[PDB]
């Protein structure tokens, strides 16, 4: 009872505050500790309706989309249809040719190909031109040598990977995966039957993979609860080790394949640097991990999530059972979404507060 105690006064503490100086409209926040869902509904899905938030609200999740798309390529790897030390192009003829019969799916999706930007340019606008665009594009690095957090990079990466699978991306994650995980609230498309309950935000080339994923605070905790706790299935088991296993380290920050993860526990200082967009807008060096690391010490999982409208942020420590999910439809600094996690965290936590 002291830990649920602590739980309510932690999110009372941090959560009101943050959405009256940022001016959030509406907040879903799910805490999951000692086997129990907790959730907590601020404000409204829609400033033009009213709609209250609930636990069913859905959001959307941007970059969040991209552990979904880890998830999908770690599937594939468990089911012997890619390796990740493949070269790229023998998943896709049409890139047969071009520098990407020189990188490997890894790099691909752990943003270190060699410097593709952050987003496609404007020259892209559907399937033809974004091959065209990877024929023609020239690495900055050498592959593996630098960090630079990629939509094109991922996106590729999971694209592969859905055709590895015999199936387009959205097929492979709608109609694949996310029933596979019990997510029965996780869409790319949201249905008609659904769209009252999607929330409305404040302020599409391989979009699917990269940041078009929306879901419920409910969804999302159970979706941190499989990624802890993963299901019987052992292709699925394999696909979630891969996702969250350690390829590189970039100072404190551990690399999955979407999952960005630390050593736990972790100083709020640390968390917030891997967290910052000096790491994000920024090539960084790497240090490779041979063979990767599925760590037995601590380890704290997280991804941060924006749109145009939205803002997200997921975190769980799989030794603690603790998942907390952060949706808003206003997108704010990631900073405050880190710094209000870990007050939560540190209250569910006592291991945390001790350093
Ligand atoms: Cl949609």
């Amino acid at each position: 009872d002291a830990g649920k105690s602590d739980l309510d006064a932690a999110v009372e503490a941090t959560i009101p505050p943050l959405m009256k100086a940022k001016d959030i409209p509406g907040m879903a926040v799910a805490v999951l500790a000692d086997g129990k869902a907790h959730y907590f509904n601020y404000g409204v899905a829609s400033r033009e309706t009213g709609q209250p938030v609930t636990q069913d609200t859905l959001f959307e999740l941007g970059s969040i989309s991209k552990t979904f798309t880890g998830i999908l390529g770690g599937y594939a790897l468990a089911q012997g249809k890619l390796s990740l030390a493949d070269k790229a192009s023998r998943y896709q003829p049409e890139l047969k040719g071009s520098v990407f019969d020189r990188v490997s799916l890894l790099q691909l999706a752990t943003y270190s190909a060699g410097g593709l930007p952050l987003q496609f340019p404007d020259a892209v606008a559907g399937q033809a031109s974004m091959l065209a665009y990877y024929r023609g594009w020239k690495p900055d690095y050498a592959p593996g040598e630098r960090r630079l957090y990629s939509n094109p990079s991922i996106g590729l990466f999971g694209h592969l990977a859905a055709r590895s699978l015999g199936q387009p991306f959205d097929q492979a994650m709608e109609r694949g995966l996310l029933p596979k995980l019990g997510l029965s609230h996780t869409f790319i498309h949201v249905p008609e039957a659904e769209q009252s309950r999607y929330a409305w935000g404040y302020a599409g080339v391989l979009d699917a993979e990269a940041y078009g994923i929306k879901s419920s605070a409910a969804d999302l905790l159970k979706y941190l609860a499989i990624n802890m706790s993963p299901p019987a299935d052992p292709a699925l088991q394999r696909a979630l080790d891969a996702s969250h296993a350690a390829y590189y380290r970039v100072g404190d920050m551990r690399q999955g394949l979407g999952w960005e993860g630390y050593r736990y526990p972790i100083s709020l200082e640390r968390l917030l640097a891997g967290n910052s967009n000096e790491i994000a807008f920024q090539p960084q060096k790497v240090e490779w991990l041979n063979p990767p690391r599925l760590a037995e010490g601590d380890v704290l999982l997280n991804k941060t999530g924006s749109t145009s409208g939205f803002g997200a942020y997921v975190l769980f420590v799989p030794a603690r059972k603790v998942g907390i999910v952060m949706l808003a439809n206003r997108n704010y600094p990631n900073a405050e979404r880190v710094r209000a996690a870990y007050r939560i965290l540190s209250a569910v936590d006592p291991s945390l507060v001790r350093r």
